[PDB]
């Protein structure tokens, strides 16, 4: 269901791993969900569809 990875600060992008490929999303743009923190935790759920840049801890 979801796929984990790490996040830019400077791109505001997700990259995720499935299917043993890398992928890179753009984050959000919500300051709820934007890449505040450099290499944070970021998932793509792909049972909702949507990335976040912002997982909780
Ligand atoms: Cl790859
Ligand atoms: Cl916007
Ligand atoms: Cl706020």
């Amino acid at each position: 269901s979801k796929y984990g990875g790490e996040c830019s600060k400077e791109h505001n992008t997700c990259t995720y791993r499935k299917d043993g490929k890398d992928h890179i999303v753009k984050c959000p743009s919500a300051d709820n969900k934007k890449c505040k923190t450099d290499r944070h935790h970021c998932e793509y759920d792909s049972y909702d569809r949507k990335v976040d840049c912002q997982t909780p801890v």
